[PDB]
């Protein structure tokens, strides 16, 4: 990865191991505000297998704030997952890897283009939530997982009805960890604000199997275990929005 | 534009009418303690006497332009380069700091303005989150002549006229700031002059810097501004926090 892109050897990369006892509580971290996320069924959205993940392109109007006047627009979401019972979250908590992880990528409203934002502090912000195994089938996730067979081939795509993107995220928007790092694939650009929800979302075992067994990647590989190894904090302190 | 007279500042720049402006009144009881706020770190601030620097009466303040290689970090991965410093002050028996603490205005204030290392130019940084960072310290009266400040203040007579400048030897720029880099307030706000762009990270030191009565009088009584007015009381009114939470690096 450093071979094909030197930025991946920077000092301040993602993902990282979260250690809640070492997190710094700041009461200045207010609840996340996410407006415009309740999409109607039409227009439909592009869902695509890009060889690294499944990506869902989001329309204009999904507004997000990390604080007063620190506003963002959602661009896309994608997921990270494992294989055959083995977990594939990117972030870990006290060394525990979760079954999967959802990432919603946003662009700061101070930047008109993603390419201006790359490498600039706070230019990009990702909301990250862990996916765990639960007893019930998750309705929000089923809308996407049920469409994966259609895009099983690397590079294929389809159109899916609009859905409540906020329904894919955990219950409490006031409880999260936050630090600054990087994209977890090339170009590994730094200055990305990562916000990792404390609470998780639950999908059924079948849903998780569907996530990790349907899509194919580059060559004849299954699209599985699409997570980067944990990176050192190098002095960065993870903040927490709760004591 | 000028202090206490037209043109309103919104008519110069719409950003001067933003919700999240500086300076602010720091109420430390309402400050949020955050232990992620580590000691500030400065590199390259101890300058050789040559090349000289340019000290300028710009009509709104006295500024010292800083050379390239002055690096400042707010934390791991939060790196900045110093551009310049300037001052805010009052007048005979009247304080003129920009920031206040529980309504108290200090005699004067130093600001060292920095540019994030993600940006090559100021104009790309303006209005971007964390693009600009300012270090701010209050100036109070102490019993001794401050030798670092004397290097600048002894040259103000040469630049009494609006728009005049003079060359001064390099000095230890960090000697114009408090020795305590651990204890500070930090919030997001704006430039306090047009264009009043937001996204500026303000760091205000707990510890103050001491100047003599004579030095403080020299600072407020020597310079002339726009017209035939004395350059005095060159501070912007405090702006409402409007929901922002000031952070503190100590409980
Ligand atoms: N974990 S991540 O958020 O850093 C990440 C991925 F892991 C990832 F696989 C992708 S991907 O779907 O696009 C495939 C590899 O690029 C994006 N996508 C982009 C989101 C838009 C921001 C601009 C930078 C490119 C990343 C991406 F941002
Ligand atoms: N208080 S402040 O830090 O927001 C401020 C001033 F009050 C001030 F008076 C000046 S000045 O002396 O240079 C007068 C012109 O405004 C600057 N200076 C500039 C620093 C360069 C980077 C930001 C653009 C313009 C302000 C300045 F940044
Ligand atoms: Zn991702
Ligand atoms: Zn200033």
């Amino acid at each position: 990865w450093p071979r094909v892109s030197p930025a991946c050897a920077g000092r301040f990369q993602s993902p990282v191991d979260i250690r809640p006892q070492l997190a710094a509580f700041s009461p200045a971290l207010r609840p996340l505000e996410l407006l415009g996320f309740q999409l109607p069924p039409l227009p439909e959205l592009r869902l695509r297998n890009n060889g690294h993940s499944v990506q869902l392109t989001l329309p204009p109007g999904l507004e997000m704030a990390l604080g007063p006047g620190r506003e963002y627009r959602a661009l896309q979401l994608h997921l990270h997952w494992g294989a055959a019972g083995r977990p594939g979250s990117e972030h870990t908590v006290e060394g525990h890897r979760f079954p999967a992880e959802i990432h919603v990528v946003h662009l700061s409203t101070a930047f008109a283009r993603v390419d201006e934002a790359l490498g600039r502090p706070g230019g990009l912000a990702v909301l990250a939530a862990f996916l765990e195994e639960g007893p019930e089938e998750n309705s929000a996730y089923e809308q996407l997982l049920s469409r994966l067979e259609e895009i099983a081939e690397e590079g294929s795509e389809t159109q899916v009805p609009g859905l409540d993107i906020s329904a894919l995220l955990p219950s409490d928007f006031s409880r999260y960890f936050q630090y600054e790092g990087s994209l977890t694939t090339p170009p590994c650009a730094q200055g990305v604000i990562w916000t990792v929800f404390n609470q998780t979302v639950m999908l059924s075992a079948k849903q998780l199997h569907t996530l990790s067994d349907t899509l194919w990647g580059p060559g004849d590989s299954r699209l599985q275990l699409n997570f980067r190894a944990t990176q050192p904090l190098n002095g960065r302190v993870i903040e927490a929005s709760f004591p």
